[PDB]
């Protein structure tokens, strides 16, 4: 079925949208609200060793992490783990195993109710949307979408996860300023393969320059790639880990990059404040209450600079891989074979260019 931009048909799905957006909110709510309840009954249990914040998020990141798994497995020893409750010198343990496993069973029993009733409202929400995306697509943005975004979660990131400060603990300072603005270098060993060109006939010269630059550009056609994927992940996390709300993830990388870039160009450039006002900013009723405990702050404070790390350490290995790259060039030139290079200076460019445009 379809519906055309008809005006009684738009103004049945904009409707029909924002019925099933309130419908599913409140369904969000009252887990959320379980969830809470939950984590202050855990609390008390540990004798408030951690408050009732904290438990809520490690037990909704896992939740997250685990695809909503309702099964009250998934949690039990994982809280007993990372909580470290068998080394609380200061409770009954064996009491405490059975409230957990009970309130557990209890509250998962009735999240696994909201979240099914989340899937159906979920279906319908689709099929609504698979009627117009043809003939009035601007009634969906795609971009930030609570329900067709509902189930896409940063999986397996590398940078966070559930247990983070309770089993480790990441450094929330960005990287030396020195360090990050320095450019990568490399050795004479490192320029030994393109002074190696000098003993060789024209011939072998053509074939060897040939060969190194394929490996070359195809190097630095994976680091382009992968610095674009590290922001893109970074922004995935703040969004799923910290913000936990909707957002344009598009927006939100656009402006992960601009503050790279700003930090290295101004040493005392708060990169923080710009993304927490940018999340206060993406509500328009400013109704989203999201950097409510310092274990928000924290988290993405460790975000930022576990993602402007690695991004910096791809920057010093493009910078490397093009030294390299630029000293062949330049041998390549004196040999006359500056026509080697014109297509590969056209492939560096389309790959620097990809995510800063």
């Amino acid at each position: 079925d379809t519906l055309v931009n008809n005006k009684e048909n738009k103004e049945f799905v904009l409707k029909e949208k924002s019925s099933l957006t309130s419908k599913i909110n409140k369904e969000l709510a009252h887990r959320t609200a379980l969830f809470n309840k939950l984590a202050d009954n855990i609390s008390l249990l540990l004798n408030k060793k951690y408050d009732s914040f904290e438990i809520k998020d490690v037990l909704e990141d896992r939740y997250n992490e685990m695809k909503r798994d309702a099964n009250p497995d998934v949690y039990y020893i994982y809280l007993m783990d990372t909580l470290d409750i068998e080394k609380i010198e200061d409770i009954n343990l064996e009491e405490v195993k059975m409230s957990l496993l009970a309130s557990l069973k209890e509250t998962m029993n009735k999240i696994d109710t909201i979240e099914k009733k989340i899937e159906e409202f979920k279906n319908k929400y689709i099929s609504l949307y698979n009627k117009v995306k043809t003939t009035m697509p601007e009634l969906f943005d795609l971009n930030e979408d609570l329900v067709l975004l509902y189930n896409d979660f940063p999986f397996d990131n590398g940078m966070i996860s559930s247990d983070i400060f309770f089993k480790y603990n990441p450094s929330e300072n960005i990287m030396d300023h020195q360090e990050m603005v320095k450019k990568g270098s490399i050795t004479e060993d490192e320029l030994r393969i393109v002074n190696d060109l000098e003993p060789l006939d024209n011939y072998r010269r053509r074939k060897r320059i040939t060969e190194l630059r394929k490996i070359l550009v195809e190097k630095l056609r994976i680091l382009y790639l992968e610095k674009n994927n590290l922001f893109n992940t970074q922004a995935s996390c703040i969004k799923s880990y910290c913000y936990k709300n909707p957002l344009n993830l598009k927006t939100l990388e656009v402006l992960l990059k601009k503050n790279y870039y700003r930090l290295k160009e101004n040493k005392d450039y708060d990169v923080v404040s710009s993304i927490i006002q940018h999340l206060d900013n993406v509500d328009a009723n400013k109704k989203k209450k999201w950097l409510t405990h310092e274990r928000i702050l924290k988290k993405l404070q460790v975000l930022i600079a576990e993602g402007y790390k690695r991004i910096n350490e791809k920057e010093k290995d493009i910078d490397r891989r093009m030294a390299v790259y630029n000293a062949l060039y330049e041998k390549a030139q004196s040999y006359n074979l500056q026509k080697l290079f014109n297509d590969s200076n056209d492939f560096l460019k389309k790959y620097a260019i990809m995510g800063n445009s």
